[PDB]
């Protein structure tokens, strides 16, 4: 808690932000999605939900279709609404005010590039490797880990993409071992049911646990809103520390946590 | 669905039987233990079901109270109850009277080796590397994939072992890795829920493309009590089939496809 | 004699029951299970009595398995048979009758356990540091010195164990060298063929004389079935009394014993 | 810190109270004391002073006097004496208002048993072997870890009594040693420059390491008044929080982190 | 010359026969098969042996030809002339008459299943996975570690395709690790300056120590004719035990060697 | 060699100094460092130089003694003589004028840090993690890929070090990794007669063929004074360049291969 | 000045020098070391010396790093500089020229054999257990008690390592107390404001008086340059003798001391 502000006060956090960071835009639930597939697959939408889970039927639509692409015109359209302003979003505000040097996020939209250039910050967004020599240590650097709208190859939208991404052997997972040396992570955005953020939290742990890594290298944090007994100790277990917040709904929480990171 | 019969004729056919073969056998569901270890472990039942999946309660009850001892006792006279027979099970009959010479299982329990002892059939049990050394081609092998209650250093009763054991490379996991080696997999008893049979369907299916195995190792084979179109297909693309049947009944579905294999 | 009375009157004693109390109930010995190890390892059991003595075959065994847990169902299913009724043990009911504040057992078996819930009285049972943490001091503390069958990280049948627990800085025994304190302590069971008993009154001796707490710890005792001329000065020299009685049959002296520890 | 509020509700906390406790009182400090040496043993205090530390200065009078006997007596006249109010202190007050089932005191004082006196709270007093055969489980063990001013052979004031109270082998630290199974143990009073402290959290953390025994036992806690990041981070090596406030002066520091323990 | 014998006795040895098992029987060496590269490829034979290693230089003849093809067949009708006789060979008459059930080899020729079809035995040598489907259990398995002239796919005679064997993952190679659970290697016909016969006994090495398989599965062994303490200390790190022998041919040390295993 | 000052001046390269390139500063070789381990250990030179490999003989030093401290002491004091000068040597001279942003070593000394700091330029030096929390992105990062002599943990001595550093997971080989993305190594020092520089290759082949990117990441290079076409065509399928120079002498070779990265 | 001489005459007189007799060579002191730790750790180094005392102050910069190994190499190259004469220095001389066959030291510089190797002596010096085999007999023997600059796991910089060297167990403690058996020590340096030479003065105390040794072995002694009546009646108790000396300047007080000592 107290560790985690005197990382970042010397520049070494580093943001994951998830997909529960933009519960107060009103973008498309994965409840939508789901739905359009099910439409223009020619199924029902109420019966399409049954059938599987939220990314194996992007699976079914990606060997029945051939491709993302007509699904992420879809999404790209509809995630990036007019209707949505990010000035009146707090999360946004403070995710883009902080001094945060390096981005990381496994969410598809360009919200968080939108909110940086709302508020005079630069970026390196990163989806590829070829963004990766255009890097840049004077502004920050988005890191898109599942892959960004501009691209039909990169995007881990599936149950077979997800699953090759859970090995951390693709080049963008490469260069997240790798700047995770010597620096904490704070994750924002996770409801704790996400399986790779388990499965890299025991990637984290064997390599600081294998390699008899003492406290050079920071541990990580992470925030969810609702306080649980058992998860803190789960986590524990992995280096991961438990940070909550008392208040009911999750939004003024994660604004106060993202507050207490904005001072300069 | 021939394939698997022309297979096993031949006698190159392995099972894998999960835990929807002991449905109708009355044993303790995964909800009273979560409840045994809420009141054994100072929770009300009520609200420590909704802390978490099965697997991180039971981890909970191993990081406090060091050893999954008690629980493995606890387990080991609820699941082998004088009420549970195993003669008027007419899944454990068509298993035992079936001709499958290597059977791998992911329960804890033993009725799988109590329907073979009761029908004559002898077997050998393999849950550690010292069973493997005792192994007899003319004699079943039982393998305990997921532990028994022999061990409590082998049960995977938690999320962290789980985790674990998803790398497979431990020597069952070998030993598993070397028995698919040209043979056919039956799996029976299985759901698809994030489970391990998924990323074992994706490891087999790793093994079958980069070395370019293209019908020297056939393909393995799974059984639901309900079809599902999208999951036939997202199957497919792990050389997995998916025999289903029409009966709504689960029960009654699993009987009528092992009666094909009951006679060889 | 009479002081052992006076110190049990004012809630002062300590049990120490042993692997000798439960002759009468038919439990499988020893050389049973050194039978069994053979059986289970390949040899003959008639060439297995001898290459050793009681406790390393059980350690080969932790050497060759890589685990006690096949030998622990083994010996859970045995000792706990139905033809045994703890109903028909005087003794035992004595045990369960008379009041004691701790019941600290040597025995793996639960049949201690099992006559005080005959008899109506509630056992706090403690084989490790965790069921330290939920103790009572209204309800009976029986503790496994040597650990029982719900663990199999406790279970004390190797030499290398027996050695390791011979220096008594397991938190199994700090717990006992702080219940002496201030208290008696009665050994019913032992033959004084056990280095571990020797030692232990070794030990109790050097912290009477070498903390100079002179008569302010008690003096603790031991029963024997046939008394001994030579081990009641050696034992006194330890500043341990033996009691003893004249009945020729164990059964009946330690009945007529426990009969005169009973009284309300 | 919520650890410590969860652990409280169980009743699994010890409390270990020091010097700086009783700061506010307005006792005698080391400093008269040793002024008092120099003018009993003909000495001069600014040349006596220089000549070492506190204890050898007591180690000095058990040498070249005949008994502490008469340093106790000085001891008990003005380290007791009638000017001291102890409700007027807030912290005594919230000690004894408190729900501490296990307290120790390394001080020799009876004011820490005058504020549980004078709150209506029973206690019982242990300060040797003899005073632990009168538990009776239902009232507060204060019990003198470094002796008291009823007994002149169980006060530790020397240097060569201290020296071998390091090791942990007296009855006092057995009992200490058994009562931390499974609890967690709270310090307050310390300045963290006390060498038994050290080597205590040090004992602890080896118990802790060598047994393999996971967080069945829990954390140990110790408050400071300012907060240091070195000890924080080398007191974490040893499993123990740095519980701390700024706030300034010391005085109402105690009072502020003892104000979370009354009404629970 | 140790407990190799008593493992023996029970059949739990694998062979790991070599390259320089065969010196007695006269195939040509590998600078004969570098001759005759560097004449099908038109460089002087003297300048072309100095311009890499025989592996490179039989990368080469698959680069700049792109098949493997011509050079086995040449090296099946060089490595099979009518002038080696396995009668006049003694060391191929005792791995003949041993009881050794699964024979790994290195080797490419035939000769070691020539050897056992010329004094009774039975073999279903395997080079592939369709192999591994016709074991019939009591057979000899002379399994082909590198390929052999029935393969121009599977042949190990590269660069790139032995640093492809140095991954564990082919199927040949998943069948090595599960042989090897709970049984001995014995190594004939290997000198120590080739590669992956240690890193074979590194991997064993890391699958007994992060399994902690204690003593369950055996040390193997190695045997070369020239002793050496400093490759038997750095053998005995991967619980390799290194035999050795006196005599000053090495013929004559493996055949008397292999003439402690033809007993019975 | 066109498209390598391509890379260069778009700072896209990264070097990586093999052991070759001081050979004209006078440093003791490997035979001086045998001799000097044989001379501890007891043993003639000539006798030593004949039992292993020149890491084998290291590794038994480390076995035989505890540590590997007394020879990191001894190559300390004999690789760093004042005899040895920078400034007459010009290959240091245009590594250290030259702009390389990152510099890879698998050298001990810190020549290259005494080169790059007696020509004014500013680097930091990188040998484990707690190194890498210090890039600030305008200092050349000088990185000890094998161990330097300011650690006795990290040095690369043995061959247990060198096949466990030759799998790629350690912190050094994973910062390396990612490096290489979107980026040129030039490789200068290294005979290609050693197997970790050719093990590294298959790595960067491994990764640019199996993730399918295209040219976004360049291909790496290596410098040799001698030409070889086998080479060559070996390693033009690892996607590698092959320059050299005819100009007879080694040492001239490297000084006129750097002399093109000088003035940019 | 007292019997030690006629003690000293029959060869019975160990050495053990303290960082005490080098204040006139010059060396850099512990302040120096402090600085030089807050300068590579960030803090301020007045605000960084009033955070702690210097062992735990040296434990930070192994925590928060990782390695003593940095520290190690500044510090050897620092405490030996080439400003620092031993033939100018007439302590070393005096302790070179005379006849003690073994010397122990807590400090990590080489002067001592510098001084013996300048004055013809030769040294046979002890870090670890593998020097102790090296033991030629007719040497004296420079025991590092407290680790040398030749290795980083061995030395004793921490607050850990040094309260694991306060328990003797580790191999130099252990020929430590073999080495004192029947003989003398004589400790120069030391100021008795530090520890060591407070339980290794108790631990030889208690073991002359709980084996009822009578002038079996002798009294042990040390210097201090100050006289103090207090310590010398404290360290009687111990069975130690001060010898002090009336000279103002300490380094004067050792050099005449020493002077007694060169003499035969």
């Amino acid at each position: 808690m107290e560790q985690l502000l005197a990382d970042y006060k010397k520049g070494n956090v580093i943001l994951f932000v998830g997909a529960g960071v933009s519960m107060n835009l009103g973008l498309p639930s994965w409840s939508q999605l789901v739905d359009h597939i099910a439409t223009e697959l020619g199924y029902d939408p109420d019966i399409y939900r049954t059938f599987g889970s939220a990314l194996e039927l992007a699976e079914y639509y990606k060997l029945k279709k051939g491709k993302i692409g007509p699904l992420r015109s879809w999404m790209d359209r509809m995630w990036h609404s007019s209707d949505i302003d990010i000035n009146k979003s707090k999360v946004h505000e403070y995710i883009a005010k902080a001094n945060f040097p390096i981005i990381y996020t496994t969410n598809y939209d360009r919200w968080i590039e939108t909110a940086l250039s709302n508020y005079g910050k630069e970026y390196i967004k990163i989806s590829s490797v070829s963004d990766i020599a255009k890097i840049d240590n004077n502004k920050t650097q988005i890191i898109k880990f599942h892959g960004d709208f501009d691209d039909d190859s990169s995007i881990v939208l599936d149950e077979t993409s997800y699953f090759q991404r859970l090995e951390f052997e693709t080049p963008l997972d490469i260069k997240f071992r790798s700047d995770v040396l010597g620096k904490s992570v704070l994750f924002i955005g996770y409801s704790l049911s996400d399986i790779n953020i388990r499965l890299l939290f025991y990637k984290l742990s064997k390599l600081w646990k294998e390699q008899k890594l003492e406290e050079a290298q920071p541990k990580s944090y992470i925030f969810l809103p609702r306080p649980n007994p058992i998860q803190e100790e789960i986590l524990e277990q992995w280096r991961i520390g438990m940070i909550s917040s008392e208040n009911d709904n999750p939004g003024e929480s994660l604004e106060e946590f993202l507050k207490n990171f904005v001072l300069v």
